[PDB]
């Protein structure tokens, strides 16, 4: 049933207001969690901005983007691409943002997406 893409709508945090800051120890971890926070609602998004990166853990799952065409409503076509110690494990096109669990924090917008799955 699950289908090739997935459109979700992921709140935007701010980096200080981050209460769990990445999902685990390895790339193949934060991978998984990432995309098990993704299907069940529970997982945000931060910009990044010069300071950001060093003010979350690594491995960092990051969403770029897939394509160039394809935006059905407003939703950016995206694929996960996580990095370790300068390495990523993936490629893809630009960063949209570093995912993080997101456990109640309040976003300051909502980027719509269409996640590879
Ligand atoms: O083992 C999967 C259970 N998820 C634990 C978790 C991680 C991050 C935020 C909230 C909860």
């Amino acid at each position: 049933m699950e289908k090739t893409h997935v459109q979700l709508s992921l709140p935007v945090l701010q980096v200080r207001d981050v209460l769990v800051r990445g999902f685990g120890d390895s790339v193949e971890e934060v991978l998984s969690e990432a995309r098990q926070h993704l299907k069940d609602g529970t997982c945000g998004l931060v910009e990044v901005e010069k300071g950001v990166l060093p003010q979350l853990e690594q491995p960092y799952v990051f969403i770029k983007r897939s394509d160039a065409r394809t935006a059905p409503h407003g939703h950016v076509m995206v694929e996960l691409v996580a990095e370790l110690e300068g390495i990523q494990y993936g490629r893809s096109g630009e960063t949209l943002g570093v995912l993080v669990p997101h456990v109640g924090e309040i976003p300051v917008a909502y980027r719509k997406v269409l996640l590879r799955k």
